[PDB]
């Protein structure tokens, strides 16, 4: 009955997590395996228990153990079982890390008063669920919490919420989710939130929101100095960014379905890594003065992307910064930038016909692997020193041309 001792009830493991006297807790699930249900319990609603007891001894079920509720297949093949719908008492104050992986189960109820505090990490990663009402009590989501749930199509949160921080991934590789409000609690979002999602149409903000807000569908930070998601199925063929715009963040336009124009304000100096990646509509892009910093696959997998212009003050390229634009026209390289480096250009460049650097250095660098491009591209350079520096370095024999002084 101490501390970390195993109480078995029929057929469900409880481990103690605290005792004093004839009054304890416990987690439901031994944080090892999960809970093997009967064949008559498949497909059918289940309910976990909210209290057990032992003599006179009485220990409240205040936490969902990690895998207690986990769905696994069997090396075998052989089904196994798993109710449609799963009830939470409102004992449960935490659901630990992968608490419900991969559940099968399509809903998950809240009883009345909930107590949750705390989903953590991937407690629903890659789960069946359709459906949540997330209780007002609740007030930190953990890492890709309901990440890869590709039939997920309503979360909500409870009036009153409490929810005050949601971190890295919880919404990210979602097919059916279509819009989320976020309660005016919400202090703190974690990087990448809807990675690979391809689904959401607008990212809602409650009203009253001190940290962030949502214009036309588009989350911003309150200051709007972060373009935080750009929902991928926001149907709009031009957007600009506003002018008060500093930074997109990573994934920002990630799986981007129907932008085909988009103009960038000046002020904007970062831009984050994957920010554009499969955003495959997108033909036209504005770069601004301001821009100092483009990360890693910003530009990637841009299915229509026909030229590119990188402003004249560039100081920060990411490791393969363009990768995959198959009708990408043109590139131009802006004045001042007088370094190329590593894994610059590459990938699918079928339509490349040009690339115009327009810097004068006289210690112009480029590396071996800056290009990995057709033979056939054109290169426009401003002296011989920049031609020679070029046929030193790539790969393949490119025409370079000498512009006259």
């Amino acid at each position: 009955t101490k501390v970390g001792s195993i109480i078995q009830q029929n057929n469900i493991k409880y481990k103690v997590l605290t005792v004093e006297g004839n009054i304890g807790t416990v987690q439901v699930g031994n944080g090892v395996t999960p809970v093997e249900f009967e064949a008559g319990q498949d497909g059918k609603p289940f309910t976990i228990p909210t209290k057990i007891t032992v003599g006179d001894k009485v220990f409240t079920v205040t936490e969902v153990a990690s895998q207690a509720f986990s769905y696994y297949p069997d090396e075998t093949g052989r089904i196994v079982y798993y109710p449609s719908s799963i009830t939470i008492p409102s004992s449960i104050k935490k659901i630990q890390k992968k608490g419900f992986h991969g559940s099968k189960a399509k809903t998950i109820i809240f009883d009345k008063g909930s107590q949750l505090e705390k989903i953590e990490d991937r407690a629903f990663d890659f789960s069946e669920l359709e459906e949540i009402e997330l209780p007002a009590s609740l007030e930190y989501i953990g890492t890709s919490a309901f990440s890869f749930s590709q039939k997920l199509k309503k979360l909500t949160f409870s009036s009153s919420s409490k929810l005050e921080l949601i971190s890295h991934e919880a919404f990210a590789n979602l097919s059916n989710l279509e819009k989320l409000t976020l309660p005016k609690s919400v202090k703190t979002l974690g990087s990448n939130l809807f990675r690979l999602t391809t689904s959401l149409k607008h990212v809602d903000v409650e009203e009253g929101n001190e940290s962030f807000a949502s214009v036309d569908g588009v989350l911003f930070s309150k200051d709007k100095t972060q373009l935080i998601y750009y929902p991928s199925q926001k149907n709009d063929e031009s957007y600009k960014t506003p002018k008060e715009t500093k930074e997109l963040a990573s994934y920002s336009f990630n799986k981007n379905s129907y932008l085909k124009k988009l103009e960038l304000n000046e002020g904007l100096e970062k831009i984050g890594t994957f920010a554009f990646a499969d955003a495959i509509k997108l033909e036209e892009i504005s770069l601004p003065n301001s821009l100092e910093t483009i990360e890693r696959l910003a530009f990637y997998g841009n299915l229509e992307l026909k030229e590119l212009i990188l402003p004249d003050n560039v100081k920060n390229f990411g490791k393969h910064v363009m990768n995959g634009l198959p009708k990408l026209k043109s590139l131009t390289i802006g004045n001042n930038i007088n370094s190329l480096p590593s894994f610059f250009l590459s990938g699918v460049l079928d339509s490349l016909k040009e690339i115009h650097i327009k810097n004068k250095s006289t210690e112009f660098s480029v590396k071996k692997d800056t290009f990995a491009i057709p033979e056939t591209v054109k290169f426009y350079v401003t002296s011989e020193h920049i031609k020679d520096v070029l046929k030193s370095n790539l790969s393949t024999s490119n025409d370079i041309i000498v512009e006259k002084v």
